[PDB]
This record gives structure tokens, C-alpha cells and sequence, in this order.
């Protein structure tokens, strides 16, 4: 056809304009893929697109609102006029409050019993030790953590979104090569005598 | 052809800032393949740019959802059924008074003024079922005579026109010389 790099890319970005849906929520993070021309660059910002349909589609089924500009817990209180400082750098993937709860949501994927279970504790621990700041606040946490085992979300069909991340495989699994030609190049060693010269 | 609409895409990626009122029509810009879909969606994007501007000058939101004033209003709390279907470029209701934005492009005085007439009594003819609700109408309409937004520099938004232009040029092909050689002779 063929497929070289180029056309790796060229075909992940037709399947992120064809068959993810055309949520609002997901115009930022799409046009900023659709901006990479770098196969390594590419990759990354289609891991994070996939990320964000797996988020907002977590946050609608949890009732609330996906963090869209990743807000800390202290600036979403602090915008509805409820003072409490003194409380960890938290950013929930949701949130919504309602009239003094405070719902606030975490979603992960995980593929093998044990990582899913850890990181589960981990996540309820994350929320909970946040409880008692807000109950001088004084409002009450409602801590949702949404764990998954696979990327399945509303905005993508399973069959778009298993060759994308097959796509995304081929073209990490192809940069993990570029990367490495790199590291004969010459403009490596030249790196690597940048830094002796600054370090 | 495909080069116009290749150069076309790279201006809306590099050269339009990142606004994120701009993003869903970018993408539905760059999702078009075939010419008059990429001239109407470019249309619309240099459209929404200038709109865009409009609201933020005239110190409203842009309707970006294109609304209708029956929804800006219940969304405000106020029930005012019996409203024709207006659609502004922006609004901002503000204590009990709807500010409403309409935002065009003439590039003659004689389609200027006529736009600008037609705007004027497009948002007037609601005014007074606006008073019934309580609601006094605030109605601006801002016209303008080219398209000079704070989006692009000025290169790129003539590049833009200049492209968008080539596509419409070329939906031509001859076509009328075998109109009737063919077509007007078929209920013949
Ligand atoms: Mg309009
Ligand atoms: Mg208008």
C-alpha cells in the first residue's frame, strides 16, 4: 500500500476522523494529534487521546463532569466559593458537586488481577485521606473510583479501537527504532559531548 | 484538486491560534475531502473567526453551540414561548437585559448596508415578545469589510481566501457547453 511510518500515521489519523465520535470534549485533544508529524510525537498524543475517551466516557457514567482542564480539588471548591486550603495537589478525572457533596471520580485500566486490585487501594487511598479537609468545609466527599480492565469506551467502536492501538503498536514498535539509528548517529555522540561540556 | 487541499490543511493547523472555540470547526474542516465541502467548512471557519471576535469585542459569548434565544433564556430561567427562531452570534443576558449579537462580512457599501438592515430588523421583530417576558432586547449588530480576525496573521488568512478561492473557480468544467446537448433533451 504500503506501509512505511507515513502511512501508519495516515491511518491513524483517518480512523480518529472517521470512527471516534465528535464529542466536544475530545475536539482539543483529536486536533492536537492530528497536529503531530512525528512518529514518536504521534504516538504519544494518540495514547492520550485514547486516554481521554476512556476518562470522559468514565466521567458520564459516573454522573459527573470530566475534568476537562485537569482543575486541582482546591481550585474546583475554590470556584464555587468554599474556602479550604491546606489540602494535597489532588486532580480527579470527575467531579460535580451537589448542594454541599462532592463527588469525585478516579478511573484507571489495568490487565492483570493484582496490578487492578493495587492500584484500586491506591486510588480509594489517594480519595481518602482528602475526607476530613473537606468536612470543615464543610462538605461531604463522595469518592468514586471506576476500575477498568480493558480500553473499551462509548466514543469509539471496539473494532476502531483495537487497530488503533494496533497502529499505535507498529508505529512504537517501529520509533523504537528510529530512536536507536539515533543513537549512532554522530549528533548523539555530539549530545552526548554537549553535556560534559555543561555538566 | 489535492494540493489546495493539503496547504489548506497546514494553515488551519499551524497558522490558526488555538483557540478552543475554533477546535470543533477545525476538525470539521479537516475531515472534508471533496472541494465544495472543504470551501463550505472553510467558510465557515473563517466565519467563526470573525464571529468569534465579534463577541469578544462586544463584551458577549459566542453562541457556539448555536443556540436559539428560546434556549439562551430558559437557560436563564425565563419561560417566553411564541418566540421565532432566532439564532445569534453571541449573547450575554445580563441583569434582565438580552444582549444579541448578530456578526457578518460585506465587502461593498451597497451589500453592506443591506446586510446591515437585514440584521437589524432580523433581532428587532423579538423585541417586544422579549418586553412581555420582562426582558428588554440589546440588540447589536456588527458588521464588517473583510476578514481580519485575531486568529491569523494577515498572510495566511489572504492564503486561506486565496486557496478557498482556487476551489471555487474550479467547480466549473465546461459542463454548460452539453447542457441541452444531453441534458435539457430528456423529457424531450
Ligand atoms: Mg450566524
Ligand atoms: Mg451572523
Amino acid at each position: 500500500h504500503h506501509h512505511h511510518h507515513d502511512e501508519i500515521i495516515s491511518e491513524l489519523r483517518e480512523l480518529c476522523l472517521n470512527y471516534i465520535e465528535q464529542d466536544e470534549r475530545l475536539s482539543r485533544q483529536k486536533l492536537n494529534f492530528l497536529g503531530q508529524r512525528e512518529p514518536r510525537m504521534v504516538l504519544i498524543e494518540g495514547l492520550k487521546l485514547l486516554s481521554r475517551c476512556i476518562e470522559i466516557d468514565s466521567a458520564d457514567k459516573s454522573g459527573c463532569t470530566h475534568n476537562h482542564d485537569d482543575k486541582s480539588v482546591e481550585t474546583i471548591l475554590v470556584e464555587s466559593g468554599i474556602v479550604c486550603p491546606g489540602l494535597p495537589l489532588i486532580i480527579p478525572d470527575g467531579y460535580k458537586l451537589i448542594d454541599n457533596s462532592l463527588i469525585l471520580l478516579e478511573c484507571f485500566v489495568r490487565s492483570t488481577p493484582a496490578s487492578f486490585e493495587k492500584k484500586f487501594i491506591e486510588d480509594t487511598n489517594k480519595l481518602a485521606c482528602i475526607r476530613e479537609d473537606l468536612a470543615v468545609a464543610g462538605v461531604t466527599l463522595v469518592p468514586i473510583v471506576d476500575g477498568r480492565c480493558d480500553y473499551d469506551n462509548s466514543f469509539m467502536p471496539e473494532w476502531a479501537n483495537f487497530k488503533f492501538r494496533d497502529l499505535l503498536f507498529k508505529l512504537l514498535e517501529y520509533s523504537n527504532q528510529d530512536e536507536k539509528v539515533f543513537e549512532e548517529s554522530e549528533y548523539f555522540r555530539l549530545c552526548e559531548s554537549l553535556k560534559t561540556t555543561i555538566d
